[PDB]
């Protein structure tokens, strides 16, 4: 029993953090293989920032430009490129500790944990999902750059995340492992705002499968909805619409606790209309979307890694 | 910016962490140098667990009764004995993963994280705190023995927790790593149950410090209380009494956001009295009490 905000055990990705400095700048880098990815930005001056030329910032630098620090052993930079907003450090060494790994760009709505760290060194471990305006909610300081998110699907780390920067509303911003941002942002030092975000629907549903699995059955009701009416009434609260595919991948949750896909949307439809009444639902005042249906599985059954 | 439960990172864990077999029943173990620690409760079958008697119980079993496999490799139990209540197998193989360590006993309020696994491996990582009934809301299902708590300041593993049992109520109950429980609870089937739970205070002062770290203000108000007038209101909410030590803990983040810890009482007191009025602070719609003062500036 209990249902927690649970990260992927962190070990895999742990070996692979690298410290990188350029210049003034330390920020932390992926070393895969014989490669430390990096954001791309490690080469810009505060002035630099402001409307950076990377092609030209980068064909200045040469390798020894790049001091690249893992654990207390320096490696060796002996190539520099740069893929979308990443830079790709070729070392000398293939790093022994290279996990099974595949870089995937996740969608709006999938969770991920996230290792953040601070000069190469990992700090702490935290499970957060990617915003439907494509911002993470994490919590990031200053050096934080180059921390990265993932998921495991069974022996493979799945890298979908790689920190960039911080909008003012103190939200995050980055990108997949090919250098391509989330969101409509830019690696430069100018006016960016998160745009409104809105609440993952699938995962509420999943969510509230977690709590009746765990004995929390209040908020359950006699009635069900159509998709149709359902979508309706997400739209009017700031939630995402539900699909056909959200109703599949709920199947499996639905069948095990015997509460119809559309039985739970008149849960939620009613709590969104009426509130939570004082009460509370594993532990929250607020509807929790930031966990899928394969998290909800996953730690209801103990799948390991 | 930010705010999270966030766990340490569980690397130095996961590579101690082997599955223990003893005849039908299989749980987690810790093996740290040419130890393997465990709940003595894997030498007990389903009949022995209402009172067992564990030197009896331990007194008949051999070295190779126990199983310990560490990834696909079969650990040689080379010798077994028992302290308070884990179990603690020699093995012929020092764990050459074996982090730098210590075992610490925590008090309750302090926070750790904890490295669920099933049959000796890593399924997720979580933060947790010791509950002032000395019980923890974890996220275990069976199998979950021998899953260990612990914190990771300055790159030495301090071990506090190992999982032993679930109460009736879902909350779960376990020793520190010399196998003294937490709380008055006993490693048999026989009915126990949580005390009544109450709110960590001092942890609840700590986040509404990093809520105003991270520029939230809106809960502070014009007033101050005294210590005792404080405790008063508290208790009426089932929140620990705040002491001068907590005081004293709470004395940094007082000086780094100049709000008084008295000051900070009386916004808690308000919010108490209130309630949020359909605002958040740091994400949250109830007051959080599973960060201490040490999370927080560690965080913020
Ligand atoms: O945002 C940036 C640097 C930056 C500026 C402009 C554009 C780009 Cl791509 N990157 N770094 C940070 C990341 N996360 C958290 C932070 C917290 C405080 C201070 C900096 C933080
Ligand atoms: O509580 C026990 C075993 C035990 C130890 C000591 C005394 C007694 Cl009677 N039982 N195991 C479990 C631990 N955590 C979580 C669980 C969830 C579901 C089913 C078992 C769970």
């Amino acid at each position: 029993s209990g249902f927690r905000k649970m990260a992927f055990p962190s070990g895999k990705v742990e070996g692979c953090m690298v410290q990188v400095t350029c210049g003034t700048t330390t920020l932390n880098g992926l070393w895969l293989d014989d490669v430390v990815y990096c954001p791309r930005h490690v080469i810009c001056t505060s002035e630099d920032m402001l409307n950076p030329n990377y092609e030209d910032l980068l064909i200045r630098k040469s390798n020894h430009n790049f001091l690249v620090q893992a654990g207390n052993v320096q490696l060796r930079v002996i190539g520099h490129s740069m893929q979308n907003c990443v830079l790709k450090l070729k070392v000398d060494t293939a790093n022994p500790k290279t996990p099974k790994y595949k870089f995937v760009r996740i969608q709006p709505g999938q969770t991920f944990s996230v290792l953040a760290c601070y000069n190469g060194s990992p700090s702490g471990v935290y499970q957060c999902a990617m915003r439907p305006n494509f911002t993470i909610k994490g919590s990031f300081l200053n050096g934080s750059c180059g921390s990265v998110g993932f998921n495991i699907d069974y022996d493979c780390v799945s890298f979908c995340y790689m920190h960039h920067m911080e909008l003012p509303t103190g939200v995050h911003a980055g990108t997949d492992l090919e250098g391509n941002f989330y969101g409509p942002f830019v690696d430069r030092q100018t006016a960016q705002a998160a745009g409104t975000d809105t609440t993952i629907t699938v995962n509420v549903l999943a969510w509230l499968y977690a709590a009746v699995i765990n004995g929390d059955r209040w908020f359950l009701n006699r009635f069900t909805t159509t998709l149709n009416d359902f979508n309706l009434v997400a739209m009017k609260y700031n939630y995402e619409p539900l699909t056909q595919d959200h109703v599949d991948i709920l199947g499996p949750l639905s069948a095990q606790t015997g509460i119809a896909v559309l039985d739970m949307c008149a849960s939620l439809k009613e709590l969104l209309q009426n509130g939570m009444n004082g009460r509370t639902i594993l532990g929250s005042a607020l509807l929790e979307d930031e966990f899928t249906p394969f998290d909800v599985v996953r730690q209801c059954s103990g799948v390991t890694f």
